[PDB]
């Protein structure tokens, strides 16, 4: 059995989970559930990204400690993910003792190895509040068009871009005082030293083609040293031997992947697995599911950091595109900027899991949630192709044959056609070609419904002396359903539980090789109901009003 550690990017603690986040967590959860079905040792890990100036300032506005605020958001996040049944083995935080010790360890090792440099820089400073200001916390009049109240390095009127130092009449967004340039010593990570190593990895053919192409652009532009320190006031980890200096959030964030796993091991009383997974000589596999906006950190800084601190590097990076709703970026004003919590007030988790999965592929292309198509696809595929296979046959079995399935398969050849597809469908789940897996599964479902139509059980049911025939027909349809739900198990956790309760059996990948014969099934209430555009409209309206 393989030993696999899978992660999703760590959500920032200063915002609610939305449909963008869910695309990633659902993609990874489907892959993880499939890996568990094939018998491998899997560790699905995540955590909240809880450090940084934005977080520090928000807590100060709310009138509470950053600890309290991140504690509340952590609970909010986990509640939403649980509602979508994301099966984490552990959900921790970057603000923990495990991450502190690991961040300090890696830093000391990098420093000892000569990968840390000291350098003084100039930056805007709020003399009143007594803190350096990140670009987005500086505002004034645009140098070009002279438009007042512009933020950061760009103007929202003429679209011009510039250094905040070029702003006319600058003002601290925090205190309102006029900021001034001030010097400060910073610590840098020498990424350029790992150039050749990284180019080799890019060239190995492991990463996605589109990712490798993006990386060549970055090497062409040239790698630079990375500033990894921030001055107090700051909500984060203090740098050893450097009073008033802290690790920049992006330095400790990925280490959080390690901290969450150490936390899991420690809680389990397991004293050997952390090293078995992170040591240089590991035979375990490590995968990170991430979005295209953070590929630079994960494909360049991260592998380099690990190499320089004597740890293993990622086995692979699985990148996905952005989520769009009705073809465009989520829009607050149109009500398409949807929170995960809000979605669950209107629809169930399985519906979205299925829709995203049917559109996902191994490439980094954007995924579009077309609301009109969502209603049509869910009703057509889940309700009318798969669930229909059970509902149209279970009634006769429970009422005419006391819930007992036939002693033999009515059509052995057809059943073999279904089991024969396991190899290709499983390879589809394995390679992340989710769209192909769903197409193959639904094609089988069409085959199953065609079989039922050919047999016409509603006709056989009303013809004298054909009881045995009816039971055989309906049992055959139910077994085809058994197979289909097995292939879809990684996708629809809840519908799967309802199906296993009806079938009186847990669905395992290898189990399909033994059909249910002379087997008792239970009566069942609706396994899945239809949805409609009225519900979609309510979702959009609720989302409009929430912002
Ligand atoms: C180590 S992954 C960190 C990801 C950022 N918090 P954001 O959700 O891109
Ligand atoms: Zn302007």
């Amino acid at each position: 059995a393989k030993k696999i550690l899978v992660t999703c990017a760590l959500p920032y603690a200063n915002g609610s989970i939305h449909l963008g986040h869910m695309l990633e967590h659902i993609q990874a959860d489907v892959w993880v559930r499939y890996q568990r079905m094939r018998g491998h040792e899997v560790n699905f890990i995540c955590a909240d990204d809880a450090h940084g100036t934005p977080i520090m300032l928000k807590a100060q506005q709310l009138g509470i400690t950053p600890e309290q605020m991140i504690g509340e958001m952590s609970q909010e996040h986990q509640t939403d993910f649980a509602g979508f049944n994301i099966s984490y083995d552990n959900y921790h935080s970057t603000h923990s003792e495990e991450n502190r010790q690991l961040s300090e360890l890696i830093y000391s090792r990098l420093k000892e190895n000569g990968f840390i440099k000291n350098r003084t820089i100039s930056q805007l400073y709020d003399p009143e509040k007594g803190m350096f200001l990140p670009d987005r916390f500086v505002k004034g009049t645009c140098p070009k068009c002279k438009s007042p109240d512009q933020y950061g390095d760009n103007c929202e009127v003429c679209g011009a871009t510039y250094s905040p130092t070029e702003l006319i009449e600058p003002k601290s967004v925090v205190s309102g005082a006029t900021p001034v340039m001030r010097d400060s010593e910073h610590f840098f990570f020498d990424l350029p030293s790992f150039s050749e190593m990284l180019q080799a990895w890019t060239r190995s053919g492991a990463l996605q083609e589109q990712v490798a192409n993006k990386m060549q652009e970055w090497f062409e532009s040239g790698l630079q040293q990375w500033d990894i320190s921030r001055d107090a006031p700051y909500f984060g980890f203090e740098i050893p031997n450097a009073p008033g200096k802290y690790f920049y959030v992006w330095l400790d964030a990925p280490i959080g992947y390690m901290g969450s796993f150490k936390n899991l091991c420690d809680k389990r009383g397991d004293s050997v697995s952390f090293d078995e997974y992170w040591k240089k000589d590991s035979t375990a596999e490590l995968y990170h599911f991430i979005g295209k906006d953070i590929v630079y950190f994960h494909s360049l800084f991260w592998p380099a950091m690990l190499e320089g601190s004597n740890f293993r590097k990622p086995s692979n990076l699985f990148v996905h595109g952005y989520v769009t709703v009705n073809g465009a970026k989520m829009s607050k004003s149109r009500g398409t900027f949807i929170k995960a919590s809000t979605w669950l007030n209107h629809f169930d988790a399985d519906s979205l899991r299925y829709y995203y999965t049917a559109k996902l592929s191994s490439r980094i292309d954007d995924i579009d949630l077309n609301l009109e198509d969502f209603v049509q696809r869910v009703n057509a595929d889940i309700v009318n192709k798969v669930v229909n296979l059970a509902s149209r046959n279970a009634g006769f079995i429970n009422k005419r044959f006391d819930g007992v399935l036939a002693s033999e398969l009515a059509d052995p050849q057809l059943y073999k056609t279904f089991t024969d597809a396991a190899e290709v469908i499983g390879e589809a789940w394995e390679s992340r070609e989710f769209g192909k897996a769903v197409r193959e599964i639904m094609a089988l479902a069409d085959l199953a419904n065609r079989y039922v139509d050919e047999q016409a059980p509603w006709v056989v049911a009303k013809q004298e002396g054909r009881d045995a025939d009816l039971q055989a027909i309906c049992s055959m349809g139910i077994n085809l359903f058994r197979v289909l739900m097995t292939y879809l198990k990684p996708v629809l956790p809840k519908l799967t539980e309802r199906a296993e309760a009806f079938l009186n059996t847990e669905l395992t990948w290898d189990g399909i090789q033994q059909p249910l014969l002379g087997h008792k099934v239970n009566p069942f209430k609706a396994l899945y109901n239809r949805i409609d555009m009225r519900q979609v409209e309510a979702l959009v309206e609720a989302s409009k009003e929430e912002v």
